[PDB]
């Protein structure tokens, strides 16, 4: 088991055909999960499931540049459940991050930060027990 918040270095940044796999379990009565792909202080891709935003479950995606959040992209398809184990896979493609949860496609997020080789750390936080965080090339 890993301690949350967890920082996974991505040596030399991300590259198309890099696959990041995160395994864990959502805690009971969870409020949030966040994956933050960082370029220094900037957040290239924030993936943020929210379990209770105005009594709705929603996934918020965004980018933070110079300490300012941009336009949110929201997804109402919500594959997570409190108490249950999950697998998140993030596949880096030339023009998008592609996210699958529990082997089902969820969403894609167009690259706003374009210096892919400078996105060199992934922060994982929120109301989860973290089992594994790794990457490979496909
Ligand atoms: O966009 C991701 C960040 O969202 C904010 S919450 C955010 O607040 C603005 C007002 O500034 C609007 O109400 C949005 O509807 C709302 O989603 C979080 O505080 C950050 O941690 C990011 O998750
Ligand atoms: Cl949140
Ligand atoms: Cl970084
Ligand atoms: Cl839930
Ligand atoms: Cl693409
Ligand atoms: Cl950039």
């Amino acid at each position: 088991p890993l301690i949350v918040p967890y920082n996974l270095p991505l040596p030399g940044g991300v590259v198309p055909r890099m696959l990041i796999t995160i395994l864990g379990t959502v805690k009971p009565n969870a409020n949030r999960i966040a994956l933050d792909f960082q370029r220094g202080n900037d957040v290239a891709f924030h993936f943020n499931p929210r379990f209770n935003e105005n009594n709705r479950r929603v996934i918020v995606c965004n980018t933070k540049l110079d300490n300012n959040w941009g336009r949110e992209e929201r997804q109402s398809v919500f594959p997570f459940e409190s108490g249950k184990p999950f697998k998140i896979q993030v596949l880096v493609e030339p023009d998008h991050f592609k996210v699958a949860v529990n082997d089902a496609h969820l969403l894609q997020y167009n690259h706003r930060v374009k210096k892919l080789n400078e996105i060199s750390k992934l922060g994982i936080s929120g109301d989860i027990d973290l089992t594994s965080a790794s990457y490979t090339m496909i």
